[PDB]
């Protein structure tokens, strides 16, 4: 595995997310991933400035795992620097019912 496109649209390859903020001005997705993955696979992880990050498992459980599991940790940047980021989904007016 490795990925490497010019284009490189917003696609999920999973539904299974993990909204992470509070990163290090020096944190990157490498490492936030290596962190995340605690759950299980990751198959998606970018991060943006400010300090927020975004993953996304393979499974439901390694969600909720790492969600509570990681919920709040100290993350490492790759400047040694840290920071605590929080683990939770991603909530937008849900359908509740159809």
């Amino acid at each position: 595995g490795s990925s490497g496109s010019s284009g490189g649209p917003p696609t999920r390859r999973s539904d299974f997310r993990v909204l992470v903020s509070g990163l290090p001005p020096s944190g990157s997705w490498q490492d936030l991933k290596d962190h995340m993955r605690e759950a299980g696979d990751v198959c998606y992880a970018d991060v943006q400035k400010d300090g927020m990050g975004m993953v996304e498992y393979l499974r439901k459980e390694d969600m909720e795992y790492a969600l509570r599991k990681l919920d709040d940790t100290k993350f490492r940047s790759h400047e040694g620097e840290t920071s605590y980021i929080r683990v939770y989904p991603e909530r937008s007016s849900g359908p509740s019912s159809g």
